[PDB]
Order: C-alpha cells, then structure tokens, then sequence
C-alpha cells in the first residue's frame, strides 16, 4: 500500500516533531492535571508522562538529544524511594516505574546504562506481589499522607491491577534479563486467567476496554501462549471496529485515536485475517491528525475512589474524579506514535 505507507510516514514525522517541540527545557515532558482539593495546586504528571512519551519517541528513532534530555531528567527525579509516580508530589508507582524502565530499556551496552536500567528494574519489582502473581500500583503507604494520597492500607489503588501487570509484563520482556522471566510468565498467566471470553480484559485506571487488550496481548504473544487468547481478542478488535474506521473506549465511547491506536497494536499481534481493518484504522488517524501533528485527547485514565475495587463493574459511578483527559495530548499522541511504527514495521 504505497500511498498509505507514505501518508503514515508523514503522520509520523509530524507527530513526533509535535511530540519533541513539547518537551520542556529541562528534559521533562508534562500531561494530566487534577487535584482534589480546590484550594491547592494542580497535581501535573511528569516522571510518568516523561517516560512514556520518552518511550515511544525511543521506538520510532528520534532526536536523540531529545531522549538524552529526558532519561537524564528522570535519573535525577527519582523519588527519594519506591522508583517514580506520577510526579515528585504524588507518591511513587509501579505502573510509572515500569514506563521508567521502558524508556530506558531503549539504551543498552555502557556500563552506566545498564546500571539505570538494573536500578529501574529493582524498583518496580518492588510492587511486585509474589502471592498474587501481579503488580500492585500503590505500596500500602507507611504513613497517612499529608494531602489524603488514597494509598492507605485497604486502599483499591493498592490492588493488583490487571492494566499495569499487563504493561509491566511487556516491559520485562523488553528487558529481557533471565532473572526477570518468572515475573514476566506470571503475569502472562495471570492476564490469560483473567481475560473476557468475548476477548477483552477490563482495566482498573483506563476508562475502557482497549487499553489492557492492547498490552496482555502482546504480553501473551511474546511468551508463546498457544490458548487461543491473541485470537480472540483480534477477533474482537476487528468485531467492535467503528464505521467510521476508528474505535472508541467500548463502554459507549465515540472513535478516539488513543483506542485507534491501541486497537491497531491490537491488530498488529495477527495481521492475517487483519489488514483491511488496519488500513482503515490508520486512514482514520491520517484523516483526523490535528493540524499540530498531535490528535485530540479525550477522557481516557479513570482515578477510583479507594473504596472500590471493581470499578469496570461501574465506570460511571466509582469516580473519585472525573476522568482525566491528557489535555496537552502528549500521552494520546504518544500512543499513537507507538502504533504507526508498529504498523510500518
């Protein structure tokens, strides 16, 4: 498909310029914005948001200044424990932390980089939860917080969470340390326990059924799973494709390029019965590429209240905060990126 192939090539270069053109003087990349006090300052994600987007710009080669600046950002904005959060002013996170090792599982052989990586990786199997077989988001927080941090004992965002064990899985296999392979093959276990048998997996901090999709399939793709799992949730990536070409969050969403993008990843895993459906998905993104290179966010990350731990059973109704849309849409365009290069490759 040359014209196609050439009119993603372009959607590329000018996402990734919109992607790179954002990072800020220091190295940092900035997106989300709550809180949930009126009176305080908005909470703004950078630890977390820096290394996704840092990841995706890694995969499809960009300036590597630009990578340069933000791994070196990250070096020095560690939390002081537990690996990176959202941000220096919210507790540190697993799911943050494995970004943090997926961005820097792109920069491998000195000494020194290795050292980082090794670091990082130490980090987020400090979430790691040997009983349960899954990563925790949240450490049980030693002491009540100061600005009421839902991270308490008992807290849901202390659960092991299905979305970050699938990422982290994925990120592991990046990695691709022998010591790290039994975390990794239980979290594919887990996330083949748990899949829909319509073919999704539901999430606890997405707001839809994309996101997880899109990484315990690769995840059970990369570990050789013959169960029929990848199967089926291509089968239903290319059953809940919109007529419009793109997809929505599939819990009433209209078509958004974040669940396009994540669909077309989706895809990817078994092209064969695939490709009309992938050239129509990726004609949606070219179609609907904002002038800026980016793509219009739309309500994606979901914050449950801490008293609920199924909150896919009321998406709805467990809000702590209305969902977070990333309003630069830096995380949007980031997913993005990560897609077309897939798609290209």
């Amino acid at each position: 498909a040359p014209e196609l192939e050439a009119t993603v090539i372009e959607s590329l270069a000018r996402a990734r310029r919109a992607l790179e053109q954002a990072q800020k003087a220091d190295g940092r990349w900035l997106d989300f914005r709550f809180r949930f006090v009126v009176g305080d300052r908005d909470v703004i994600s950078s630890q977390w948001v820096t290394a996704y987007v840092g990841q995706a710009l890694a995969r499809v080669g960009a300036d590597p200044a630009v990578l340069r600046r933000a791994r070196d950002w990250l070096k020095a904005h560690a939390h002081k424990e537990g690996g990176w959060g959202f941000s220096l002013a919210t507790p540190a996170d697993a799911d943050s932390t494995a970004n943090v090792v997926h961005f820097l599982s792109h920069t491998r052989g000195e000494p020194s980089d290795e050292a980082a990586l090794a670091e990082a990786c130490a980090r987020l199997l400090h979430y790691w939860d040997e009983t349960e077989g899954g990563f925790r988001t949240y450490r049980p927080a030693e002491q009540p917080s100061l600005d009421g941090w839902a991270s308490y004992p008992g807290s849901s965002w202390c659960d092991v969470h299905l979305c970050v064990s699938a990422l982290a899985g994925r990120v592991l296999h990046a990695v691709g340390a022998p010591r790290h392979r039994p975390v990794l093959e239980a979290c594919a276990h887990r996330v083949r326990q748990r899949q829909s048998p319509e073919g999704f997996w539901d999430a606890y901090w997405w707001h839809g059924r994309t996101y997880t999709t899109r990484h315990a399939a690769e995840l059970l793709q990369l570990e050789g799973d013959t169960s029929g799992a990848v199967a089926r949730a291509v089968r239903w990536t290319l059953d809940t494709q919109r007529e419009d070409g793109g997809w929505g969050n599939g819990i009433g969403g209209a078509s958004t390029a974040f669940d396009t993008a994540l669909a077309l990843a989706t895809l990817r895993l078994d092209p064969g019965p695939s490709g009309a459906a992938l050239r129509s998905g990726l004609q949606w993104l070219v179609r609907t590429q904002r002038p800026e290179g980016d793509w219009d966010s739309a309500p994606l990350m979901r914050m449950p209240r801490p008293g609920e731990h199924a909150p896919w059973e009321d998406p709805q109704g467990c809000l702590l905060l209305p969902v977070l849309t990333d309003r630069n849409r830096l995380f949007t365009t980031a997913t993005v990126v990560s897609a077309l290069a897939d798609c290209l490759e």
